[PDB]
DNA sequence: TACCCGAATTACCCGAATTACCCGAATTACCCGAATTACCCGAATTACCCGAATTACCCGAATTACCCGAATTACCCGAATTACCCGAATTACCCGAAT
DNA sequence: ATTCGGGTAATTCGGGTAATTCGGGTAATTCGGGTAATTCGGGTAATTCGGGTAATTCGGGTAATTCGGGTAATTCGGGTAATTCGGGTAATTCGGGTA
């Protein structure tokens, strides 16, 4: 799978990482976790979101 | 693509954000919703409009 | 990279002139205009403040 | 056993190989040194941590 | 003594057979010669080196 | 005169019974044929060549 | 003396690194000379044997 | 009548004398006991059986 | 009385001249002494034993 | 007229070489009777006796 | 004198008549021929000889 | 220039939801020289695909080997007896004629 | 029938070495029976031999990945402010005309 860092995600949405987080822990964004406990998101679904395909 | 928040698109027209909405609500300005509903506009599309190129 | 604009009434007030007389100055092109998506104009601030000092 | 290079382990998590290494040095991952020094990882173990199965 | 082909050793270390042969020339590993020149390596020691025993 | 069947001889070199039959037919190994034709090789001959003593 | 030195299948077998049963078939194939003991066992001319190991039909 | 000792037969057939004795006892061979009891054998007979001539 | 020498009796049974003597002293054979010491043996008696009739 | 035996005859009785029977007589184990020529002759009774072992 | 025929001389000496006739002819035995030629030998000369007194 | 009139577009008030920016702790991204590993490339040594042939191997049955203490038999030996060895002289045995 | 008489071949003198033999003693052999390995019949499964093509590994080189370690940038966390959402009513602007 191809992952995005929160920084990258936040950018495509013109939003703040702390939001993508609240977005993810609010269950709107499937998240993976780094062994260090940092999040990572599935590009495919991020894109699918921007293009507005629920 | 580089986006602008309504607060920004508004300041580029000396116009209230709430009007920037109407524009997008009538399809005069492509919009991109964040997961929360808040809109967000394509910097490209705005610059081209300040120049006056119908889209 | 952003042009500061003025609302017509904002420009009018700056000349003790009426808004509908700014439109004239616009449709006669002594003043640069930028249209909103609705149709209403807005004017380049650096431009008017220049006319005040009298600098064509 | 099938193995992974620190290049690959990092690519899967979207992380720097200089960090996958810090992971092993902290014990969060099984390392297997080559005769030269380079590390190497167990594919199973890694793909287990993506799904988050500690 | 049981033996492995350089390819085999490579697969085990997730490393190029070329590299296994570099290891050989550098004494990091015992080689054994076929009457055609091909190196064969003692399973005993490679298996121990994975483990981490010089 | 103790000997080794090609099977055995090749299991010591990590090689195919074909390649042994090459070495003999090429002249790097003393061969001894049976009434049937199957080759068979001087026992020591081999182990010697295992250390590097032609 | 007037006596052919003989070998037992086991012994011949050892020399060729081969199973008795195989030598015992080299016999019934006329590739070798068989001498039957009064009981049935084959014995082989040590002379004939040693020869073939050098490649001399 | 040129005779052979049991060992002599044995040495000819590549066999242990106990077997040559076992033969004369199984009747497959003419035995000639000495005054003491030890078996002796007729050379001709032995020579034949080597060739392959039953008798 | 046709007579046999010990060397004669011996070659007949495939035995040693000495043994034939031991046979004589054991009374298994009628010996007849020369005027010197040597013994002779009655052929009738000897031929009869090789057959199998005491 | 004693019944007489020639050396060849005595010899043949003992399975011996005549040349030896002479040594018997030349030594005294036997009675010799010389012919005019020189040859010896032997007393049959005497010989016939020594066969049974009668000194 | 008392006389013996050549046979009677022969038989006594265990010898063939011709020998007697040769003993006589030689001059070792006194003979006296009949009218017809056949010889006769002195019985008392003969016996003196079997004993052996020249 | 104003100020005149429909039609339109734009600027506020709001309550509820969303998202920005604040502290510090913790994880992570590239920094660098130095070493290790991946590929790029021809002559050569290996690894399997193939059918005919040889060898290895599985089976109950019979034959062959080697266990033992007792008995008989083969040599090691020194001294006497006996076998053949040489020429020359003695004996037997082969033919007619007579006794 | 024997002898005379007369010419061989076989025997027996004479004397001297090899060869047997006698007499007694010790290691090798055969004797009388029992138990485990080897061969004995034929048949199936596995190895090898003859030759042919592709993948590997032998020879040496430059670029990339990784290593050891050390600051900045980011991302963990919560916790108010400020934007934005969605709906509603007046203010401004748009398009022209006359004093």
């Amino acid at each position: 799978e191809p992952l995005l860092t929160p920084a990258e995600v936040a950018t495509m949405f013109r939003v703040d990482p702390k939001t993508v987080t609240r977005w993810a822990k609010a269950g709107k964004l499937t998240s993976i976790r780094t062994l260090g406990g940092h999040r990572r998101y599935r590009e495919a679904e991020v894109r699918a979101l921007l293009a507005g395909i629920p």
